[PDB]
C-alpha cells in the first residue's frame, strides 16, 4: 500500500544508490500510497535536496519516482501503449516517420543545450529531460547520470509523455475535457475545476506533489524557480499532468482543454527542429512563471503545433476575496494551433459574466477560423459552434447554480443525457447522446446507433475525473478530487458489466463508484 | 467461432492475396474453429496445393495459419512472451547475447542453404523457415515471398517456436511431462499417451491438422515426403507441437518428455554454427521419417543441445494386433543432451514389461551420468533417480490397470497427492506435494510451505492436458484429448479463485473443468 525510497550519492564511490526509507541526506526521496481500491487515486509525494545541483536533483527525482511506482508504471504501459508502433505494426510506414521525427527532435534539443550552456530556457528543458532519463534508467534498474549529452529513446518512457502530442503528430505524419472557472456571488471566492475526458483504459491515476529546489539558470547564483512546489493530477510514469490541472506554489492554477486542429494546410508548421513538444513547454512554463503573462511568454516559445489546447492561467495572487474587478492579471487565456498562438488577459470578461467555461472549442475567432471549424459548423451545425454547442449551452443555463465547492463537483460530474433536452442530437438515432454532457459517458450510447460523426459513437471514453480548487485550498496546495466516470445520474461504470470487458485494465477497480476526496 | 481463408496467386500480377472462404485453386487454405469456451481447444485444419512448388506452399501455409488465428496469436503473445527481452529489460546483458546467438544461427542456416541448393536436408529446413516467415508476414499484414535468402527476426515469431530451446539457451548464455506407451493384455492394442506440463498462462490450445504436398528435395522429381499428413497438439503461432505429441500419416507417433542438462561443462556444445534448433530438427525428422531408425538419423544431425528431451517414436506399421514381439521397429528411444545423442530400439523391452513410461529423467545411464543427475541423487535422493522417483513408482504400481482408453486418460490425469503415499516428500513441510503425481498441480502447494528445491514450490504450473491415441485411432489420424489441469480428484483450477488471479490469461476460460473429446 505504501512505499518510501531515497536516492543517495556515495561521495567516495561516487555512485548513486537507492535505499529504502526516508533519508533527508539523499539527493531525492519519494513516497507512494496506493489507495486506488478505496478512492480511485494513488498519491505520490516527492522531494529533492537543494544541497545538490539541480541537474542531479532532476535525474534523482525521476529515479525515485520510478522506484516507488514500478508496478503501476508496468500496468499503465500494458493498458495504454504496449501495442503502439510495436514489433508487429502494420503501418510501417507511419512508425518509421514517427521514430525519425522524435530522434531528430531529441537530437535538435541536445544540440541547442550544448550550443547554449548559459541559457535559462535550455537549462529548464534539460532538467525536464534529465527527469525523463532518470525515470527510464531507474525502471530498467541501471543508473547512469549524464554530465553532458544523453540519448532519450523515442519509444521508451517518452511515449508516456507524448500521448497528447501524438493526437496531432499522427495526422501531421499522414497516419490513416470540461473546465469551469467560477466567481462566487459577491466575489466571495474563485473556484477552478477541470474534468478530464479520456479512454477508460487510462484510469490508473496518481495525484503528485513535487517539492523541488531547481534554479532558473545553470549557475548557483540564479534564483530558485517560482514553481518549485506543485500538486497535479497525473498517471504512472508521466512526469507532468496530461489532464492538465496544476496548482503551483507561485500562486497560479494552470489547466487546459484540447482544441486540436482540423486544417491540414497547418501541418507544415509541425517540424522536428524549432519545435519543443507541448509536454516540455508546459513543464517549463509552470516552473518559470510568476504570473499569467510570463507563463504565456515562456510556453509559446518553439510552438510545436502538437497537443493544441486552450490554456487558462488563474493567478490567485491577483484575486481579492470580496473585491471588485482588478481589471487584469486574474485570468489569462492562451490558444495554440500549428503556427499560431493567441494570448489575452480575460479578467474583465470573467468579472463581467462571473465565469469562464472551456469545452474543446477555441474562443479566439482567428484560431476558430484558422483551424477549420467553420466548415464543420457548416456541415454539422451547432455541435462545432463556440456559443451553441451542448456543453456551452449547459454551462450557460447552469453555471450560476455553482455557489460552493460541492455544487461545482455536481456540475462538473453532470450527465443526465436520457432526460436533458440539451443532450439531444437531432441527426442521431436514438436522439439522446451521452457525449452531450459536462462529464461524457460514451460507453452508454448504443453500439447499433446511427451517428453523424465518430465523437458520438459508443466508445470506452468519457469524463474520467473532476478536480476542484479554491482561493483557500490552492494556498494550502490542496484540491477536491473524484476519480472515475460520472455516476450521479448515470449507472456506475463497471468493466465486467460493459461492452468493453475484454480490454486490458490491469490494476484498475472493476466497478467505478468513488466519491470526491480531499487531497492531501 | 469459425473462419476460413485461402491464399491465391494472381498469375497476371503475380501477387499473393488472401480471400475469405474456401478456394481449392489457391496455394493454401486454412480453417479455424475456436471451441475453447466449450472444450478447452481450438481446431485448425490447413491444406496446401501440390500444383505449386513446395517453397511457395510452405510460405502460404504460414500465411493462412496466421490469417485465421490472429486474435489467438495476439493473446498468446501477451500471455507468454510480451516481456521477454523487451525494451525495458534489466538483464541487458543476457538479451544482447541471445540476440547475437540467434542472428548468427539464422545467418548460418541461410548460408548453408545457399551453399547447398541440392541438399534434401537443407531443403526441409528452408521449408520450415519459409512457413515461419509466412506466419510473421501475414500477421503483420504485408506479404513478400522470398526466392533466395531472407531474414527471420530473432525476437519476433521465432520466440514462439523456441520456448523449449530457451530452457537450455538461458543457462548456456549465463542468464542468472508424463508419457505412457501401453501394450494392452494379449497384445490387443498399443496405446500411446502424453500429458504436457507447462505454465498455466500457456493454456491457449490448438489441435492442428496439416495436409501438405512437400517433396523430399528441391526438385520436382523427388518423391513426396512421408510425413505430409499430421495431427498434433499445439498453441497459437507455433508451427510445431511444443508438447510434443504428433500423429504422422507415415504410421508413426512421436512424443517426448524433457530431460534438460545439469552439467555446465556441456554448455560449450551449444554453438550458433553447426547447430539447428530442436524445433526445426523435430519438424524435419517428422516429415522425412519412414520408421523409428530414420527419424532418429535425421533428428540427431546438427544437435543443438537445446530442448534436451527423451523422444519415443512409435511405429504402428510394425505393430500386429494380438501378435507376439516382432523383436524390433515398434519403439525407438532417443535421448539428447549437448554433445551426445543416444538411440536404441526398445521393442523387446516394451514387449517384456508391457509398457514404456517417461517422466523427465533419462533412461540411458551414460546420459543420466553425463548430465549431472548422480550429484542430485546424492544431494536429494530418489526424486532424481530413474527407477525410484514418485512418478516412476506410480507407473510401476498402476500401469497394468490401463486396460483401455478411458483407463489411460484416468492414469494420465492422476493426482491424489493428499492421500497417495507415493506423493509424500519427506524433506517437505507439509509432506504431501502436488508435484509428485502423473498430472502435477503445483498451484495447490501452500505458499508458506518448506521445500528443498524449486520444483516442489507453489507455482502456476502443472499438467495442462492429456492426449491419447491407439492403433485404430492413429490410422484415422485421431486422438482423445483433454485440456486443462486435472480435476478428477483435485479441485478444478480456476484463475479468479487462485493465488494467480493477476497473471495475464487473455482468451482463456476462468474455470477449467473440461472432459476428454474426440479429435476430429
Ligand atoms: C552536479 O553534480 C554532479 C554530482 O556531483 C556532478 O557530476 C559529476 O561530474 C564529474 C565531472 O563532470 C564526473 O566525473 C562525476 O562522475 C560526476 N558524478 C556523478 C555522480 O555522476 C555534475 O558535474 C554537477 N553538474 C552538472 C551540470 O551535472
Ligand atoms: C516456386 O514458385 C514461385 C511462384 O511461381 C516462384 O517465384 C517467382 O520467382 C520469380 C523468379 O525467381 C520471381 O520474379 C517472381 O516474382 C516469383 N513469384 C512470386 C509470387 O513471388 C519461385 O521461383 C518457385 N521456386 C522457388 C524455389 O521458390
Ligand atoms: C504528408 O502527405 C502530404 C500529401 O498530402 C505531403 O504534402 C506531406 O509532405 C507529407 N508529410 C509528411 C511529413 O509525411
Ligand atoms: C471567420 O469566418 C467567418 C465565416 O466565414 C467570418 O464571417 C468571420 O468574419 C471570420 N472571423 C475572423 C475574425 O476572421
Ligand atoms: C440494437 O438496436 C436494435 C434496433 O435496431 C434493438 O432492438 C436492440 O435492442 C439493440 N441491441 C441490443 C443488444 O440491445
Ligand atoms: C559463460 O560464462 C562462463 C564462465 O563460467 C564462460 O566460460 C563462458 O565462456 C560464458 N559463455 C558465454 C557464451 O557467455
Ligand atoms: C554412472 O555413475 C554411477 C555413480 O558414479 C556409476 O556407479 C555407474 O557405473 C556409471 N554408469 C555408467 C554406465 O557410466
Ligand atoms: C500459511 O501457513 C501457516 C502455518 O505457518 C498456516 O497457519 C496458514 O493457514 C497458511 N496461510 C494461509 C493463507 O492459509
Ligand atoms: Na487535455
Ligand atoms: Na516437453
Ligand atoms: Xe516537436
Ligand atoms: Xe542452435
Amino acid at each position: 500500500v505504501s512505499r518510501t525510497r531515497s536516492l543517495l550519492l556515495d561521495a567516495a564511490s561516487g555512485q548513486l544508490r537507492l535505499e529504502d526509507g526516508f533519508h533527508p541526506d539523499a539527493v531525492a526521496w519519494a513516497n507512494l500510497t496506493n489507495a486506488i481500491r478505496e478512492t480511485g487515486w494513488a498519491y505520490l509525494d516527492l522531494s529533492t535536496n537543494g544541497r545538490y545541483n539541480d541537474s542531479l536533483q532532476a535525474y534523482a527525482a525521476g529515479v525515485v519516482e520510478a522506484s516507488v511506482s514500478e508496478e503501476l508504471i508496468y500496468m499503465h504501459w500494458m493498458n495504454t501503449v504496449v501495442n503502439y508502433c510495436g514489433p508487429f505494426e502494420y503501418e510501417v510506414g507511419y512508425c518509421e516517420k514517427l521514430k525519425n521525427f522524435l530522434e531528430a527532435n531529441l537530437e535538435w534539443m541536445q544540440r541547442e543545450m550544448e550550443l547554449n550552456p548559459d541559457s535559462p530556457y535550455w537549462h529548464q528543458v534539460r532538467l525536464t529531460l534529465l527527469q525523463l532519463k532518470g525515470l527510464e534508467d531507474s525502471y530498467e534498474g541501471r543508473l547512469t547520470f549524464p554530465t553532458g549529452r544523453f540519448t532519450i529513446k523515442p519509444l521508451g518512457f517518452l511515449l508516456l509523455q507524448i500521448s497528447g502530442d501524438l493526437e496531432d503528430l499522427e495526422p501531421a505524419l499522414n497516419k490513416t475535457c470540461s473546465a469551469l472557472i467560477k466567481l462566487l456571488p459577491g466575489g466571495h471566492d474563485l473556484l477552478v475545476a477541470h474534468n478530464t475526458w479520456n479512454s477508460y483504459q487510462n484510469m490508473l491515476r496518481i495525484i503528485k506533489k513535487y517539492r523541488l529546489q531547481f534554479r532558473e539558470g545553470p549557475q548557483e547564483e540564479y534564483p530558485l524557480v517560482a514553481g518549485n512546489n506543485l500538486v497535479f493530477s497525473s498517471y504512472p510514469g508521466t512526469i507532468f499532468s496530461g489532464d492538465d490541472f496544476y496548482i503551483l506554489g507561485s500562486g497560479l492554477v494552470t489547466l487546459e482543454t484540447t482544441i486540436g486542429n482540423k486544417n491540414p494546410a497547418l501541418w507544415k508548421y509541425v517540424q522536428p527542429q524549432g519545435c519543443v513538444l507541448e509536454w516540455i513547454r508546459n513543464v517549463v512554463a509552470n516552473r518559470l512563471a510568476l504570473d499569467g503573462a510570463t507563463w504565456a511568454d515562456v510556453f509559446k516559445r518553439f510552438n510545436s503545433g502538437t497537443y493544441n489546447n486552450q490554456w487558462m492561467i488563474v493567478d490567485y495572487k491577483a484575486f481579492l476575496p470580496n473585491g471588485p474587478s482588478p481589471g487584469s492579471r486574474v485570468l489569462t487565456i492562451l490558444e495554440q494551433i500549428p503556427g499560431m498562438v493567441v494570448v489575452a488577459d480575460k479578467t474583465a470578461e470573467l468579472y463581467k459574466t462571473t465565469y469562464w467555461a472551456s469545452y474543446n472549442i477555441p474562443y479566439f475567432e482567428t484560431v476558430f477560423n484558422a483551424s477549420g471549424l467553420q466548415a464543420l459548423v457548416a456541415q454539422y451545425g451547432d455541435w462545432f459552434s463556440y456559443t451553441k454547442n451542448p456543453r456551452a449551452k449547459i454551462f450557460q443555463r447552469d453555471q450560476s447554480l455553482v455557489e460552493d465547492m460541492d455544487a461545482m463537483v455536481r456540475l462538473m460530474r453532470y450527465n443526465d443525457f436520457l432526460h436533458d433536452p440539451l443532450s439531444l442530437c437531432e441527426a442521431c438515432n436514438p436522439k439522446p447522446n451521452a457525449e452531450n454532457a459536462i462529464s461524457a459517458r460514451s460507453d452508454l450510447n448504443p453500439a447499433n446507433g446511427s451517428y453523424p460523426f465518430q465523437a458520438l459513437h459508443q466508445r470506452a471514453h468519457g469524463g474520467i475525473d473532476v478536480k476542484v480548487t479554491s482561493f483557500t485550498l490552492a494556498k494550502y496546495m490542496s484540491m477536491l478530487a473524484a476519480s472515475g466516470p460520472t455516476w450521479d445520474q448515470c449507472p456506475p461504470f463497471q468493466w465486467s458489466k460493459s461492452p468493453f470487458h475484454s480490454m486490458l485494465h490491469m490494476g484498475q477497480p472493476d466497478l467505478w463508484m468513488f466519491s470526491p476526496i480531499r487531497v492531501p
